[PDB]
């Protein structure tokens, strides 16, 4: 860099110039590339950040940081409080808030600008707990649209989350999977410190500023060099807002290192935390006062958003891999509030991940982390499908750290706070407030995930979003206008409706049943149950649509309905309703090993019992539980070969408990439940439905594919005074994606009775319906009385099982 060029008239230039020409942009300090005069011209500090009575009407001294002269408004370089001190105006916070029904912008403005005020480590509970010291932020919150909290992505670190906010993508898809990373294809590393993080090969997807530029919307630069003070960042944004209509950007970003920086040292609620919250609020006040001076305070949309929260973590709460592993020098550990382990050297052929996992599995009674092969991580975390995420992962308990050896903790107590844990943990939750003409007025919205904002910021700017992991329309309820009006995806495969086409004797399945037991009253009645008379009861929200090319059958029964796949030889889904009044019955002795041919489905597209006998590892279970049959005659339907699915005996303990106990418990507590359950196949852990040829495992000697997971979607009336089957209003849902595993090594207390561990496992693997759609290629809730945007919101809902 030949720094002999100048920054005269180029301060915070929006277009970056190429080396070895010197730079004057808001990033030049980070690349050590600024022109010699950058500090003098662009980082002026003289006389402070606020006008004073004496300075009012002064003679323009260009050296001053901000100006109090009469001409300053037209130059667009006044101090933010100029009109308060020198013209008797009020601070924006002291004004009563008034609905902004339409953009009230200066002439020339083609759209409301968007300003994103991002705050590092701004824990959700600070909005309540620090409300007395943050009046500007509290005005934004209460007069704008706010959520009680926003759910970050895993890992709940700064870079993964800022780039998820920028792109709408899960870290596995955008590539910033941690604050620290190794890419084995590049043979490069990425760190917070240093120069390799500036290379564009690390950064996938399309962040907002590129989406804007590519579509003719001009963007301020989002990144700010750490040395540039906050007051200067604000003044720069206000200066840009004063630019000519053909140069002025439409989207802007501010970033604060606080309260994260203090929160690390002092803990999330340390008494030292009050001051950082005062300064952030003061900065917001400066922005809104500056906007008001420029008559932009009822034109611009302001987003106040955080990347993650902050938890209490100290050095004494550190698990050391040295107290579990003998071989601790043959591994590399990405440490901290999560753990990622790989081999220290790829030439070491004695390195076995299986032995390492086993040595970290349930070894101490209070063990404050749990090891996982990455594909066994809860699917809600979507943290697997990247070569940068190590095969071995440690999910660390909230409040704790994992390190390799004790020397790493005392040769690196200092910190009292940290983050990075599971994104369902309360302490990791962060904030969202939207304020402006396109946002709603004094509106609370439910919690939502940060992956959803990319779309909304595209809507706010009139942009078409790049393909991302948001569900577009699920956050339309934040907006007065500029809503995106989505359509249901078209069904690709239509079902067959097979009647009775096969004789018992055509089947040679090795299956037996004790069912040779014999009337016109109840033969016409059961006929109509196989044509779909109780389908109104058991399929409450329409049949799910299959959104890919396949061959399947709708099978009707008294207690349940299924979409049976001829390719996978099992239901893709099974739907049934259990009212509050329904009764659990036992599986009778004569039917214990009963499997019956389904006369509507060919032998060739059926499973068989012989495969299950020959497979000593694999057993089988049922999607509609026999336990909940409506009558002894109806119970025979639950033993059909078309209701059967492959299950490991270790997983059957879980499934049986869910089906026998929990389904009824949920129907009691929620006033009936509709359950839709089924298999999932994700052998390549991309979070997406596997095609046939991706299946790595079959029931031995057969074409019966083995699920990697089993799902259920449990729906009822949000108004729980109405029964699930007759609900007039909004729905309530919770779902799960249980891993289909041949042991229960994940559950350290699995030797005990299922009532001590099963429900706990299901909670860990809670899921959004949208997760299940991605994984199955199905589309649920097709026929309701509710708006589609409300259904989209419901589909992205996650039941977290955390307290308030
Ligand atoms: C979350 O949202 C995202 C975004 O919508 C979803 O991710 C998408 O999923 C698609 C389906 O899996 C995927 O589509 C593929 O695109 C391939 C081309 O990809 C490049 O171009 C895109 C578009 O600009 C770009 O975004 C991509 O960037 C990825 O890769 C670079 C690294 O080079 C990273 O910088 C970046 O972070 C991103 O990485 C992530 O995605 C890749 C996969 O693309 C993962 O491997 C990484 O781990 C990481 O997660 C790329 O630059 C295209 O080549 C594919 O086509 C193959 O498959 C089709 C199937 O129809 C087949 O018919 C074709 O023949 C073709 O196969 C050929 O190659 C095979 C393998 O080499 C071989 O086996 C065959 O024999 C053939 O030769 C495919 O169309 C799309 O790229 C990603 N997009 C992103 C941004 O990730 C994600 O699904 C959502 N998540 C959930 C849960 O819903
Ligand atoms: C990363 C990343 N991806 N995209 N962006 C730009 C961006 C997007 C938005 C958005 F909200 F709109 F998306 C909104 C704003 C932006 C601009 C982001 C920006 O100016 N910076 C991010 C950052 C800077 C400067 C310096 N950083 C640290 O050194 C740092 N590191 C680790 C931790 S911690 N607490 O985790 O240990 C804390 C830290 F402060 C991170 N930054
Ligand atoms: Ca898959
Ligand atoms: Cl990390
Ligand atoms: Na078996
Ligand atoms: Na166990």
């Amino acid at each position: 860099t030949a720094t002999s060029g100048s920054c005269k008239g180029r301060c915070f230039e929006l277009q970056e110039v190429g080396p070895p020409d010197c730079r004057c942009d808001n990033l030049c300090k980070s690349y050590s590339s600024c022109c010699h005069d950058f500090d003098e011209l662009c980082l002026k500090t003289a006389r402070g950040w606020e006008c004073t009575k004496d300075r009012c009407g002064e003679v323009r001294n260009e050296e001053n940081a901000c100006h109090c002269s009469e001409d300053c408004l037209s130059r667009g370089d006044c101090c933010t409080n100029y009109q308060v001190v020198c013209k008797g105006e009020s601070h924006w916070v002291d004004d009563d808030c008034e609905e902004i029904k339409v953009p009230e912008c200066p002439a020339g403005f083609v759209r409301p600008p968007l300003i994103i005020f991002s705050v590092d480590g701004f824990r959700a509970s600070y909005m309540k707990k620090g409300s007395k010291v943050m009046p500007n932020i509290e005005k934004l919150r209460s007069c704008g649209t706010h959520a009680p909290y926003m759910r970050p992505v895993y890992p709940t670190k700064t870079f993964p989350n800022l780039y998820t906010l920028a792109t709408g993508l899960y870290p596995e898809s955008h590539g910033i999977v941690g604050n620290s990373m190794y890419d084995p294809v590049f043979d490069a590393s990425f760190h917070l410190r240093g120069r390799e993080k500036f290379n564009h090969r690390w950064w996938g997807g399309q962040p907002l500023w590129i989406t804007a530029t590519k579509q003719g919307v001009r963007a301020g630069t989002f990144f700010w060099s750490v040395s540039i003070p906050h007051e200067r960042r604000i003044l720069t944004i206000l200066q840009w807002l004063s630019l000519p209509d053909n140069e002025r950007p439409s989207v802007y970003a501010f970033y604060s290192e606080q309260p994260d920086f203090s929160g690390h040292k002092y803990g999330p609620f340390g008494p030292e935390m009050t001051n950082p919250l005062r300064e952030i609020d003061k900065t917001v006040g400066q922005l809104m006062d500056g906007l008001k001076q420029l008559r932009l305070h009822r034109c611009v949309n302001v987003i106040f958003v955080g990347d993650h929260g902050m938890e209490d973590v100290t050095c004494d709460r550190t698990e050391f891999l040295s107290n579990y592993l003998t071989n601790v020098d043959d591994i590399t550990l990405v440490p901290g509030t999560l753990g990622r382990i790989r081999a220290k050297s790829i030439n070491n052929s004695k390195y076995d991940p299986k032995t390492i996992i086993a040595a970290l599995t349930c070894k101490k009674p209070d063990q404050h982390f749990k090891p996982y092969m990455k594909q066994h991580l809860p699917k809600r975390l979507h943290y697997a499908n990247n070569r940068r995420i190590e095969d071995i992962h440690l999910l660390v308990d909230r409040r704790w750290h994992v390190a390799r050896k004790p020397l790493d903790v005392y040769k690196k107590c200092f910190f009292q706070g940290d983050h990075g844990f599971d994104n369902k943990v309360n302490s990791m939750q962060t904030v969202f407030v939207g304020y402006g003409p396109t946002f709603k007025y004094r509106t609370k919205v439910p919690p939502f995930e940060n992956i959803e904002l990319y779309n909304v910021m595209c809507d706010l700017l009139g942009l078409k979003p790049a393909p991302n992991n948001g569900t577009h329309g699920s956050l339309n309820h934040l907006l007065r206008t500029n809503t995106f009006r989505p359509t249901m995806p078209d069904e690709v495969s239509r079902p067959n409706y097979p009647g009775i086409m096969y004789l018992q004797s055509e089947f040679d399945l090795g299956c037996t049943c004790d069912d040779k037991v014999e009337n016109k009253l109840e033969e016409l009645n059961k006929r109509l149950h196989t044509k779909g008379s109780t389908k109104e009861r058991h399929l409450l929200y329409g049949r799910p649509a299959v959104l890919y090319r396949t061959s399947y059958d709708i099978l009707y029964h008294t207690d349940f309905e299924s979409g049976y796949s001829e390719i996978f030889l099992m239901p893709l889904w099974t739907s049934y309703t259990i009212s509050k009044q329904a009764e659990v019955s036992s599986i009778p002795e004569h039917l214990t090993n009963c499997v019956r041919p389904d006369v509507r489905v060919s032998p060739g597209f059926s499973q068989n019992c012989l495969a299950y006998k020959n497979d000593k590892q694999m057993s089988y279970g049922f999607l509609f539980p026999p336990y909940l049959s409506s009558s002894p005659e109806a119970k025979y339907d639950a033993f059909l070969v078309t209701n059967m699915v492959p299950m490991y005996p270790a997983f059957k303990r879980v499934w049986a408990y869910f089906q026998r106990v929990l389904v009824k418990k949920y129907a009691s507590e929620r006033n009936g439940v509709n359950v839709i359950s089924g298999p999932i196949f994700d052998y390549n852990y991309d979070g997406l439905r596997d095609t046939e040829d991706e299946i790595k495992q079959y029931v031995e000697g057969s074409s019966i594919p083995v699920p990697t997971h089993y799902y259920s979607i449990i729906t009822s009336c949000l108004d729980f005074t109405q029964p699930a089957d007759k609900c007039d209003g909004p729905l309530s849902v919770s779902s799960f994606i249980l891993p289909h595993r041949p042991d229960n090594d994940e559950s350290c207390n699995s030797s005990e009775d299922e009532s001590k561990w099963v429900e706990e496992l299901m909670k860990m693997h809670t899921a959004r319906v949208r997760d299940i759609e991605h994984l199955t290629g199905l589309d649920f809730y097709r026929k309701t009385s509710r708006s589609y945007s409300e259904i989209l919101t419901l589909k992205t809902y996650l039941h977290t099982y955390e307290s308030e």
